[PDB]
């Protein structure tokens, strides 16, 4: 059984796969914040830009099993087109993403990405692992495809993240009332430390979901 | 001898390497347009967003040999940092980019990308080949790392391009008076035909060179 906030078809806005058509499956619920505003200031992750509470978004709901969820995901892909790609997010997708769902998505011809905060172990059969560490949470996933660090965060040891086992090391400016400022900080960081590259939230500039 | 409009250090704004720190080396001169506005209306390539005339830009000049040019490119890289990366562009870089320059950039620890219109043979020792075909020019480069097609162009056969031997197939919206329109067309093209992914000109959104 899966609790899903919304499922939608768009381009991946972030990370190395930015620009790529993807079905986004947004699981409800996170382990670093309740999703309630009155809780935000005391939460482990306090900067979240996302509504992951409940199952009331587009295509959202409680799915009986993996086949029902996969059916809805596949249904959003253009008929007769391949390159099927799903980005599992949330919320924290590792609270709910399990092997039977991964196997059913693979059997349906999807490549699978995850967006995860890195505080929970990941399924290594996932094809694309994006880890976005939250400075005040544990980081237990220390290898993956891309480490996409939102900056600035207090308590961050940013340069050290670069010792972890990832193919790409990205900084993503924190959105909120200081986005332009954070974007300038992020560009400068990369130019001074070019192991790192910039991940913009391109979907916000394109005004697409 | 090399005629170079400008050399600057920034983030690659475009293609699959978007976000990556790079020295841009912009060669002077193109085979598809004189760069003169009086000639634009009759040129093979008519939509160019770039000034590639003369050697009067930042660090631009006539370089006596490869060593000279590599010296200036290397001097823009942050001291003590690796991941050296240079994007050769212009203008049409294949008018001037030769094996000695490729060999000296490589000797200096640079990975080398090119931005090329594809109408001229490219050197296969170049590490990253980005081909952006112009609808009314010959396309002789039919393999490479990314094929980054600016859209829309009249006379374009866009689905045919996807038959070529590239790792990535991208559409980039044509900037000009219709950029927003063109951006929506490009998003829609990728969602309908998801072999294709979007290449935004992110440096224009970031307002960086
Ligand atoms: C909403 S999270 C969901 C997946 C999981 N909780 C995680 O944090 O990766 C998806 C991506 O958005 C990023 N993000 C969240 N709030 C953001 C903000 N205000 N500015 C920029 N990126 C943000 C997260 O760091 C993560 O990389
Ligand atoms: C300035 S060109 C120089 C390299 C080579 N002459 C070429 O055309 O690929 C670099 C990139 O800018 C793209 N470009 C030029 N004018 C553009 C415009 N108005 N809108 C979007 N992309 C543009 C080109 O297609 C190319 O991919
Ligand atoms: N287009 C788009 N790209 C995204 N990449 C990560 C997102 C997320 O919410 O996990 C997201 C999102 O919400 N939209
Ligand atoms: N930041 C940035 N990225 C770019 N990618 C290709 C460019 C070009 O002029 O070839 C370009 C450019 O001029 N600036
Ligand atoms: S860990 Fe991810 S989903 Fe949870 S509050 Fe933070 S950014 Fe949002
Ligand atoms: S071929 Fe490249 S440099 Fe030449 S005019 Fe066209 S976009 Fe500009
Ligand atoms: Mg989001
Ligand atoms: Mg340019
Ligand atoms: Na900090």
């Amino acid at each position: 059984t899966y609790a899903v906030k919304e499922i939608f078809y768009t381009l991946q806005g972030e990370g190395a796969n930015a620009g790529r058509p993807a079905v986004f499956c947004r699981f409800a619920g996170c382990n670093l914040w309740s999703g309630r505003e009155e809780d935000r200031a005391q939460a482990v992750c306090r900067f979240c830009d996302t509504d992951f509470v409940g199952t009331d978004g587009e295509n959202g709901g409680k799915f009986k099993d993996a086949d029902a969820l996969v059916a809805t995901i596949a249904g959003l892909w253009p008929a007769g087109e391949a390159h099927r790609f799903v980005v599992c997010t949330g919320g924290e997708p590792m609270l709910q993403l399990d092997q039977p769902l991964v196997d059913a998505l693979h059997a349906a011809g999807f490549g699978i990405a995850i967006e995860t905060n890195g505080s929970l172990p990941v399924l290594e059969s996932i094809d694309w692992i994006c880890v976005s560490p939250k400075a005040d949470a544990p980081l237990v996933v220390t290898k993956g495809n891309e480490l996409k660090v939102v900056i600035p965060q207090d308590n961050q040891r940013l340069a050290d993240y670069a010792k972890l086992d990832f193919e790409y090391f990205l900084v993503q400016p924190m959105d909120g009332p200081s986005r332009d400022l954070n974007t300038k900080l992020a560009i400068d960081w990369c130019k001074r430390h070019p192991q790192w590259r910039l991940s913009m939230q391109t979907h916000k500039y394109l005004n697409i979901p």
